């Protein structure tokens, strides 16, 4: 695990990949597990399954989903999107999730971090932090990036490591749906504040953005639509990065 | 509307909490600084430090105490006692107090509310109203609730908001000493009479008493002996209230706890 990480996130509803995928080589462009296996074959280091299901069958779905996933995929799996207490987080990990991601419930009850960590280790705990520039300060947002909590990002980050979280995903609301690049200002702002691994998210549109994120000190880089749309090939992305001195794991590939 | 808040009040003499506390985890369970600090770390939302020292040989000493309290406590601080004029209140606010709590002075000079206010903004002004039933009438008492001032609560409540107070603590003398609940009849009588934060005091004896108070329209609930004695645990109180639909703050829970195992 000595390298920078390249993660692929998948947005799900009722067990389905939202807006699908541009991969016509597969059997099904909306099947989470098939897309997952595929990315794992070609170079993705970790996968994020982010459920926005809301139907009274949410729990059951994500649970059944993690059953098939751990069967067929061998790279670490993370799952998030409305996990609100230890019990829900526990049923997922026991089921096969290597890591559970929390955000809004963590912000409102930070003991939830410690609870999971106490049992499963910090390694099992991912905290997604969605932030936005507001009145000249970086501020924390909950409930799908809808609610301004009033909490400052530099304060939340320190509290997050103190409570025993294992890594932080830094999602810039200021980059939602943009293809101009990762929020490197934010990333460099957050780097001195914590010793945890920092996973960059939102803004990526071309291979150079990734090198930029890593220069700013990100330890990992998540993206979604730009992978599923085929705007950026993952192997090509890793080869580009390797060519320019970034430590990325190839030679676990050699699939050539 | 805001979250409902849980306040802890500490009574002090000569820099010590009168009757101490039952948290044996503390180095000195009678240290108001160590005790206030611990409370901020386990769930309490705001603190109150009430002095009943007599000799003002400790006025300068009380000032040195909110200094060290403000310095190390990261939640809102109310101070109260034998406070009788604008300079006694201002020095405390400037020493580090977030709010100052007045009673008998207020009634005897209502513009004292206004004086404190025109400088430090309304929010720094808490008016404690001690009321009880006289001939089937809510009446205001001063001098430690020992003097019937002749003033109706309903008239006093309203004037306190005109003068410019920041919030109101409603303390039922008809419940003093008892642990059979807040005076929820009294809270419901005052609710439509003002727009300020209403804080309930006197009577709390068990967790369901706090639910009751909030259903009455109180915005906060203050207590003392029942937390200090640990007859009610603050974490368990917050959790019960959340369980039954109350919007309370959970962010202070578990602050002192970690993900390791010390045997």
């Amino acid at each position: 695990m000595l390298a920078k990480r390249i993660d692929a996130a998948l947005i799900l509803k009722d067990g389905r990949v939202v807006k699908g995928s541009n991969f016509e080589n597969l059997r099904d462009s909306g099947d989470p597990v098939e897309l997952g296996k595929f990315y794992s074959e070609i170079g993705i280091d970790e996968l994020s399954f982010w459920d926005i299901t809301a139907s009274v069958e949410k729990r059951k779905t994500m649970l059944e989903l993690v059953e098939k996933v751990a069967e067929q995929i061998d790279i670490p799996i993370t799952v998030g999107g409305g996990i609100y207490d230890f019990e829900t987080a526990s049923e997922l990990i026991l089921r096969g999730a290597d890591k559970v991601e929390i955000n809004t419930a963590a912000v409102e009850n930070p003991s939830l971090i410690t609870q999971i960590a106490q049992t499963f280790g910090s390694q099992a705990v991912v905290v997604y932090i969605a932030a936005k520039r507001v009145d000249g300060e970086f501020m924390v947002f909950t409930y799908s990036g809808t609610k301004n909590t009033g909490i400052l990002l530099r304060d939340w980050v320190v509290e997050v490591e103190k409570r025993g979280a294992g890594e932080i995903v830094l999602g810039s609301i200021d980059r939602l749906g943009t293809k101009s690049g990762y929020d490197t200002e934010m990333i460099r702002f957050v780097r001195p504040l914590t010793t945890l691994p920092i996973i960059a998210h939102r803004g990526a549109g071309k291979t150079e953005h990734f090198l930029e994120a890593f220069l700013a000190g990100a330890d990992a880089a998540k993206a979604d639509s730009v992978f599923h749309s085929r705007e950026i090939d993952v192997r090509e992305l890793k080869e580009y990065l390797k060519k320019h001195g970034v430590n990325v794991r190839l030679e676990g590939l050699g699939s050539l």
